[PDB]
Formats: C-alpha cells, structure tokens, sequence
C-alpha cells in the first residue's frame, strides 16, 4: 500500500495490480521499458525485449491458479519492488515472488520470478512449456 | 539502511555480519526459539532454532561465490528480503533470503527461494550430501 | 530361489530378513567396505559401508507398505534387482533395488530407482527430513 | 545374452534387442499384446493399448541420446526381464531400466521405464512433453 517507492514507479506498480486483479494483462507493454527483461524461475538465459516479456507474463498469468499477493517490500531506492505472492500449479500449491526493478521514468526494466518448493516448480515449468505451443 | 524496526534492523546488522565472516555460529541468539524455515526444496517447514540454526550452517557450507545484491523492507519494518547471488559447482544461482522478525527483533520466519531449476537441483542435491556427510561422523 | 551364485544368494537371503524384521542393524556385515550407493535423487554416489548403512536405515524409516514383488537375476548370478512398491504419505510408489555382489557374496553397489516423479519428489522430501531430524539430536 | 527366459519372451526381446539398435521401432506393434500397458517414469497412470504403448516407446526411443544397455536380469520364471541402460537427456546424464513381462506366447504385456537421477528425470519429462505435440 504506502510502499515507499518514487512516484513514477508506484503509477506503474499501481496499474500492475490492477492488471493482475482483472486478470487481463492486455494493456502491459505500455509499463514496460522497449528492452525489458525477464528471468524466468525455469531458465538462467533470461527473455529479452517488451513482446516478449508480455508474452511470457501473460502465459504465466494464465498458469497460476488461486494466485495471491503478501507482503509487498521496496528497496531504499524506491525503484525495486518484490510482490510476494501464493498460487497453485494442478495439484501443486506454490509460493513465490515477483521482483521487478524499474527506471527513473516508472518503466518495467527487469522482472525477475522465484517459486519454491522444487514440486511446485516442476509444475510451473511443464504447464509453460506445454502452454508454450502458440 | 532500510525503513525496518529498530530491533529487526539491529538482528539484521549481526546476521550481515556473520554471513560475511561466513561463521554463523552466533546465530541461536538471533533466532526466536520457535523459529521457521521454509526451504526452498521443501513443501513441510522446519520447525525450531535448533534446526533452523543447523540447516542455516550447513546452506552456508554448500553456497560458493554468495553475494548480496538488493535489499528490500516491507512498510511493516517487519519483513526484509535479501537478493543474493552464489553457485553450487559450475551451477550459477540467483536467490532470496526472506526474513520476518518480531517484535523483539527475533527471527520468526525465515523462507529461501533459488533460481532457476538447475541451480535449485544442484542446492538440494549438495544440501542432502552435506547432511549425509555430517551424521557419517 | 533364482541362478544366484552362492555367496550372493546368501547376502540377499539375510538381506531380505532385514528388511522384513524391519531392522537393518546386521547391514554393515553384508556391505564391502568400500560400497556404494547410488541415490535416486543424485547423481554424486555415496562411498562406503558406514554412509551406505546409514543411508539404507534412513530409506528404511521412509517407506510405508514396503512390499516385495519381481525378483531378477542377471547371468552372471552376481546381480539382482528387487521390484518394490511402496508409499510416501499419499505418494503410491513403485521401485528398485538393484544390487550388485563380489566373488565373496559382499554388497559392492546399491542402485535405487523411484516411479513416478510425484513419489520420487516425496521420497527425497522426506528423506531430508529424516537426516535433518537425526542432525538435530 | 545367454538370459533363462521363455522361448517366446527370448524371442521377443531379441527382435526389440535388433529394433532398437537400428534404432527404428517401426515393427514393434507386432511384439505388444493388444491391451499392453506402458508405465511412465513420470505417471501412474498407465497407458493402455498397443497403438497408445508403441507410441510412447517411439517417443522415449527418439528422445534418448547415447543410450546403451548394460546389465539383463531375469526372473526365474523366464517371463520378465530388466534391461538396465544409461542415457542423456540434453545436458542431463541419466540411468534407467526398461522392466519388460511377457506372456505364454511371448507378447509384451507390461513395460514398466524407471529413471534416475531427478534431474534426469526431470528432463526426461521435460522432452516427452515438448515432442508430445503430435
């Protein structure tokens, strides 16, 4: 809520949560910065450019079932943000966290995901790829 | 520094400093006595400071070339989050140490997450060797 | 009674009476000094009788009705494997003991497999559990 | 090699012997009972049917690299076999066994894949999934 983060990245956080609360993330490549990336739990080799991130998140988004955010942390900066988060893959009941760093001007410039335990990872991995078709 | 608790900041200070001597020996101390740690390889959490204290020991015996990056606080002063990276053989990592503390500065909650897979698999696999090598004593 | 050599035949004869006792503290006698034990979970195997021992009583307080089914001899009458099935809590599982014999009936390599990946995951969870539980003495 | 099976097992398993190192399992139906059953390394659930069971095979076959057998170990009612092998799965070294029944007459009843380690297996999954498309 009054996280302590600069203006423009709190505008942008602010319409994140309103994406994910509609569960339509059709209006986001508008908050990512061109050259955004992002770091798949799965992969080391992170996914470079706007489309491609829009494509990964809204995959992802589809994904996760029963999802809900926790606590919310900003760094002294107010430019990095982790939105930890509980979810379901199937069977598979997660936890996990969205670490997303932006720019001086609010846009998405890295979004890095972690879920844990290894069982619900496992599962998040095969739904993605199996969803990873077209 | 970060906008945490007095308390949470100080128990913080000392768990830096006995990760950068690589010796957390003074850890008990830290630790609420009900201690919790989430693992990032396990659904089941590990229950008590005596436990929490040994697993904390023996993840620091597996990390090599561990790091800490950015440092995040929750508006609570409460929770902090620790982005580190480290690598277990060639396995190159990316992690999180998400601590919760009380009201006395005591860690309460203590839940590792490690990315990606590979370096996940590579953390487990030395973890359970590590523990296997001890109680071979 | 399959085309056993001897030796082997009499190791897996009083092998088999300690898993049914459900007490594996005669292992150490039937195991080569130098054993090894490959994990189902890793790669890294784990050299000699005492941490071989140790693992295969560990295993031992895992398994819930542990059952033996198909068993199967190489030609060499020095190898066998044990079909199994167990359960990990609500984890049905199904199982190998692929075990390996010297000249002198002397257990020299201890190859365990797990199906399905949901029973594997289960069995490796609990595993590390146990050793964790005995650390914390 | 000289394994104490049945006639019509050691029959069969020398033509699945002489399929797969041609690496082509395009005669296989031929040595499957009709409601074979084939149980995954990573499902309980069995597959169940010849069509279903020559199928999978064909898929593990393809998605195995320097896959090679090593020990052959009978049950002494000459009517199961395991073939233990080793394999890779991409960067993934693995180990595994192919636990075979026949019946009277020699026809494969029961396939039964178990692999080791995790990682392996996770791969394995992994690759079945992806090339399970069409």
């Amino acid at each position: 809520t009054s996280l302590p983060l600069e203006a423009n990245a709190a505008a942008t956080l602010a319409e994140w949560h309103g994406l994910i609360a509609r569960r339509d993330l059709s209006g986001l490549p508008r908050l990512l910065h061109p050259d955004a990336v992002f770091r798949s739990p799965m992969a080391h080799k992170p996914y470079a450019g706007a489309p491609v991130v829009s494509m990964i998140l809204n995959t992802v988004l589809t994904v996760f079932e029963d999802f809900a955010y926790h606590r919310q942390l900003a760094s002294a900066d107010g430019r990095s943000v982790v939105l930890e988060f509980s979810a379901r893959v199937g069977e598979r009941e997660l936890k996990g966290i969205d670490m997303i760093r932006f720019d001086d001007d609010g846009r998405i410039v890295d979004f890095e995901v972690m879920v844990r335990p290894m069982s619900g990872l496992q599962a998040l991995g095969e739904e993605m790829g199996r969803r990873l078709a077209s």
